[PDB]
């Protein structure tokens, strides 16, 4: 199951340009539809809890095992810093950005994401 493709096909079927930006990991929460999309994709991946307010790092870690990674402690640290920054207003797009910006997590997370969600990320969207 590609959670990212299923969310894109159901929320963004008429918005290939935004799908391209998502493919390129060049989106933020100020763009219309992005907070909604990323909550959809993180929730069906088992990552977003409480509608996007919390992140289950144990599920992220589970998903990374087939790619040879185990950085659960780093995921916990980055997630905690993200929560301190955004507080009650946090959502999945913020957790994504935190993971993609931190040297502790970004390359491992992107490898898992590109491989596990290949059915979305491989598409000719741009």
């Amino acid at each position: 199951v590609s959670h990212f493709k299923n969310c894109a096909d159901k929320q963004l079927s008429d918005d290939k340009p935004l799908q391209c930006k998502i493919r390129n990991l060049q989106v933020d929460g100020n763009m219309p539809k992005v907070k909604e999309y990323m909550n959809c994709a993180f929730e069906s991946s088992g990552w977003a809890k409480d509608g996007g307010k919390k992140l289950d790092t144990s599920k992220v870690a589970q998903d990374m095992v087939p790619y040879g990674f185990n950085i659960k402690t780093e995921l916990d640290e980055v997630t905690k810093e993200c929560e301190t920054e955004f507080g009650a207003e946090i959502s999945s797009i913020d957790y994504l950005a935190c993971l993609l910006i931190d040297e502790k997590t970004k390359t491992q997370f992107k490898t898992m994401l590109m491989m596990k969600e290949a059915d979305f990320f491989k598409q000719n969207l741009c």
